[PDB]
Order: structure tokens, then C-alpha cells, then sequence
């Protein structure tokens, strides 16, 4: 045994371990499948990388959905505050931009790769690239060593699993952790995808009769209801994609998932700063002010024209019609339309294509003080192996540093 703790996987949990586990003063060595650390560190944040958020403890936790609880007591360890200290000191000064999240003020997510890589040389961690892990050796309940896909054997016991999920397979993340974590005794969550666009066969998106039209600030709601407030979607060939989509997407995963049907549905607010009264009463007042117009024309600019155009069909009004020959019925059902519009999905886009993977190795068989297995002692787990996700805005890499910091810790102190 040369190594007193084994990191597998170089992301930001892997680095974060690593460095956590050497500061304790063990002998540790860091593996990583890629011919380079940090390739999916390096594209985040739009190549910028967005590190942490800098909003209150319970924001943060609010904004991971997936298990975000389970990190309350890690965060008294070491939080988002300390995050921003740590880079820091490794000279690479942080920026707050908008809703909370942090930045390098270089701009460059290299940066932080590299201030991270900087901080490893200097503790003297060994890293080996273009190593990939086969699986981990279990024996009486405690781990035993790493085996590489060459068949070389690593003694140790101690060893953190940090190689993340299953999405953007070219940056090494292709869901070889579950494997290990099964064989360790753990259950695994399943799998889903986070952010992803969603499905519909709608005979509207069909038709491609609001292809491309993007409607700005909307309520996004998944019926049965979840609600993403004020943000922008768009109308796609396949279904729905933007922000507001994005969001609710996997809402639509679980759902079809849990409930064996073949679409479900979903909501469109168009208008949610106003309500369907004061909405009401802008039509009338306004069919009134221009009574002979047309009705195309006397209420337009409530919502983009193809999707007024659309609603008008929809709900059987000539567009040509009179503003004073128009039923108040038929108005009050275009407002419902502009409140409630329905659209039945179907799926979304597959899990290779995700930002993050939902689902992972259960936080109810780790010990949240330690990211230490509860099944095989020398096991740890880190980053988004992890059944723990965020939504966008540096929630995923806060979890991924914080836990691996804490299982690099916790190592570190079990092998001394
Ligand atoms: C396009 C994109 C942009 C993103 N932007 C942000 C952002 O700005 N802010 C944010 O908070 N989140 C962001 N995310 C998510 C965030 O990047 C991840 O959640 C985070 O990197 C996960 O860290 P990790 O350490 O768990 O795993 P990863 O960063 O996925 O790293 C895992 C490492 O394990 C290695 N590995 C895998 N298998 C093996 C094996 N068998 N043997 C040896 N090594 C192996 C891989 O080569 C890889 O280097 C983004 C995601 C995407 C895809
Ligand atoms: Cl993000």
C-alpha cells in the first residue's frame, strides 16, 4: 500500500478531495481516465465557470432540489462563504454577477482548474491521466484497492468516489461509479435528466404553427403542480425548449416515470403579472375605444402575433371580425388561453444531453458528517455520484467542492 487515500476522478469533488486529504498530511494519489483534469470544470459556466453562489444557506439548499437538505450539515463544515475564501487564497479572486452567482473575475474557467491543479502540485498529491478505473476490491466490509482496466492493482484502504455522472460522456463522466457503489452494498437512485428540452406530438407542435416563437417571462407549470416563475420559453419542431422548459423538464421525467402514461400536461401562463379580471377589463376597454376595427388589430400586443393568431383559431374568432361584434365569452376564453394554455408532453431529451444527472448513489446510506459509505468502511463518495443536484446557478459545483472537500478530509483523518 504506497497510497494512504485513492481520489478516483478529477472533477471539482475529485480535486477538492484530494487536496481535503493531503492537508491531513496523507500520501495521496489522484486518478483520472481523461488526458486531462477538469475537462467538464473547464467547459462550465460557459467556459467562465459559475463556482459557487454567494446567497443565504437557505437559498442555496432551496435551489437543490435533489437532496439539498442532506448538505446542511456539511455546510457547517464548510460553505459557500468558504468556498469563496479558498479560491481566494489559491489566487483566483471571485465576482459576484447576477442572482448570487460567483465567477472568476479572470473570466476563464481554466483558471480555476488550474489554480486547483497549483494547489495539488504544492501538497504533493501524485496524479496519474489516461487511467482509467475498472472497479474497487472489497474484502470483510472494508475496501481493499483499486483496479485499474489494465489490471493493475492499487492497495489502500481508503478510497473516494469522485468520477460524477452520466452526462457529457467526453468529458469522462460515463456512470462508472454506481457499479463500484452497488458492489459496496448501496442503492442507486434512478437516473434522470435535469435541464434538458421537452417532447410533445401536439398537433400544433406537429404543424410547426409557433416554431421558433419564444414567449418572454412566462409561469411554466407541470399539472397534476410545479411552477417555474417568469422566465422565457420557446417553441421548438419537437416541443418546448428555454429556460422556463429547461426547468420543469425533469418534473416531466419523474412524473411519466412514476405514473405509466403517455403524455402529461403542462401549463402556460403567458401573462402572470396580471390576473384574468384586469386582463378582462384591458379587452373590453379597449373593444370599445375602436368598435368597427378589426379584432386582430384592437388587441394586439398582449402576447407575440403568431401565438394571439393561433389563440383566435383556437377559440373560433375571425380575426377580421368587429371588436363589437365579438361574444364576451369568446373573450373570456381567450383569457383563459392567455392564463392556462394546455400542452400535453410526452418525454424529454435523453440523459447523455443533461446538464447534470438526477439520481445517484442514496445520501440516506452516507453519513452526511463524512460522505463516508454507511455499508463498507474506507468508502466515500463525492460530487454528482451523488444523488444530490442543483439548479443552474452554481449549485452542482458547490455541492461537488463541499463534498469533496469533506470526504478528502474525512479520509485523510481515517488513514492517520
Ligand atoms: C455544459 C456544462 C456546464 C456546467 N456549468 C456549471 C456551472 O457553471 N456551475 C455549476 O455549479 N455546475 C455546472 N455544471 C455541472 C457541473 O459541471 C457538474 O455537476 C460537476 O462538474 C460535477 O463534478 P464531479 O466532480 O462530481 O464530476 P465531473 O466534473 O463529472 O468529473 C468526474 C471525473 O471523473 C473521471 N472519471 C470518470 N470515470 C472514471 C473512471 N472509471 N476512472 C478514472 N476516472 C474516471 C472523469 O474523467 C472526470 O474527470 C455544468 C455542466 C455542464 C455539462
Ligand atoms: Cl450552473
Amino acid at each position: 500500500m504506497h497510497y494512504d487515500v485513492i481520489v478516483i476522478g478529477g472533477g471539482p469533488s475529485g480535486l477538492m478531495a484530494a487536496i481535503g486529504a493531503a492537508e491531513e498530511g496523507a500520501n495521496v494519489l489522484l486518478l483520472d481516465k481523461g488526458n486531462k483534469l477538469g475537462r467538464k470544470l473547464a467547459i462550465s459556466g460557459g467556459g467562465r465557470c459559475n463556482v459557487t453562489n454567494r446567497l443565504p444557506l437557505d437559498e442555496i439548499v432551496k435551489h437543490i432540489p435533489g437532496n439539498g437538505r442532506f448538505l446542511y450539515s456539511a455546510f457547517s463544515i464548510f460553505n459557500n462563504e468558504d468556498i469563496i475564501t479558498f479560491f481566494e487564497n489559491l489566487g483566483v479572486k471571485l465576482k459576484e454577477e447576477d442572482h448570487g452567482r460567483m465567477f472568476p473575475v479572470s473570466n476563464k474557467a481554466q483558471s480555476v482548474v488550474d489554480a486547483l491543479l497549483t494547489r495539488l502540485k504544492d501538497l504533493g498529491v501524485k496524479i496519474r491521466t489516461n487511467t482509467p478505473v475498472e472497479t474497487i476490491e472489497y474484502e470483510n466490509g472494508q475496501t481493499k484497492a483499486v483496479i485499474l482496466q489494465t489490471g493493475e492493482v492499487l492497495e489502500t484502504n481508503h478510497v473516494v468516489i469522485a468520477v460524477g455522472g452520466k452526462s457529457v460522456p467526453q468529458t469522462g463522466s460515463t456512470g462508472d461509479g454506481y457499479a463500484w457503489a452497488e458492489k459496496a452494498g448501496h442503492t442507486i437512485t434512478e437516473l434522470f435528466p435535469t435541464e434538458v428540452p421537452i417532447l410533445s406530438n401536439e398537433p400544433f407542435i406537429r404543424d410547426r404553427s409557433l416554431q421558433g416563437l419564444a414567449l418572454r417571462d412566462i409561469n411554466l407549470s407541470v399539472l397534476n403542480a410545479i411552477i417555474s416563475h417568469k422566465m422565457d420559453m420557446l417553441f421548438t419542431h419537437f416541443g418546448l425548449s428555454g429556460p422556463a422548459a429547461l426547468r420543469c423538464s425533469q418534473f416531466v421525467v419523474k412524473a411519466l416515470k412514476k405514473f405509466k402514461t403517455n403524455t402529461i400536461q403542462m401549463s402556460i401562463d403567458a401573462l402572470p403579472e396580471e390576473n384574468s379580471e384586469q386582463l378582462f377589463q384591458r379587452m373590453l376597454k379597449q373593444m370599445k375605444e375602436d368598435p368597427k376595427k378589426g379584432i386582430k388589430n384592437v388587441l394586439k400586443g398582449y402576447v407575440p402575433e403568431r401565438y394571439f393568431l393561433f389563440l383566435l383559431e383556437k377559440n373560433e374568432i375571425d380575426g377580421s371580425e368587429q371588436a363589437g361584434q365579438v361574444s364576451h365569452e369568446k373573450i373570456r376564453a381567450l383569457v383563459k388561453d392567455f392564463k392556462e394554455f394546455t400542452v400535453n408532453v410526452n418525454g424529454t431529451q435523453s440523459i447523455e444531453k443533461a446538464f447534470v444527472t438526477g439520481g445517484g448513489v442514496s445520501v440516506k446510506e452516507i453519513n452526511p458528517k463524512e460522505m463516508s459509505s454507511k455499508f463498507t468502511n474506507g468508502l466515500y463518495f463525492c460530487g454528482e455520484v451523488l444523488d444530490i443536484h442543483g439548479y443552474t446557478g452554481g449549485y452542482n459545483i458547490t455541492s461537488a467542492l463541499v463534498t469533496g472537500r469533506i470526504a478528502g478530509t474525512t479520509a485523510g483523518e481515517n488513514a492517520k
